[PDB]
């Protein structure tokens, strides 16, 4: 099928994007913190950002006490990055 769920995660992901955009806009901002996904959604985020933002930001999953495992983004640069691992 791929329509209901897709369109469902589309609104969710989109909502996230906004957060990203804003975060990207801000200068001081160095790392953004997203909400802790349950599982599927989490994969979605990463999936989207996979193409939505392959090079430029760094997505990481940090886990705390109350914050628990939550998605976190960071400011990345092209230059900094060496390039492809394989080579």
């Amino acid at each position: 099928g791929s329509s209901g769920s897709s369109g469902d995660q589309k609104k969710f992901i989109d909502q996230v994007i906004e957060k990203i955009e804003d975060f990207l806009q801000s200068e001081e901002k160095r790392s953004l913190e997203l909400d802790p996904c349950t599982g599927f959604q989490r994969k979605l985020i990463y999936q989207t950002l996979s193409w939505k933002y392959p090079k430029g930001i760094h997505v990481e999953t940090l886990e705390t006490d109350k914050k628990e495992r939550h998605i976190v983004i960071s400011k990345v640069d092209e230059e900094e990055r060496s390039g492809p691992s394989s080579g």
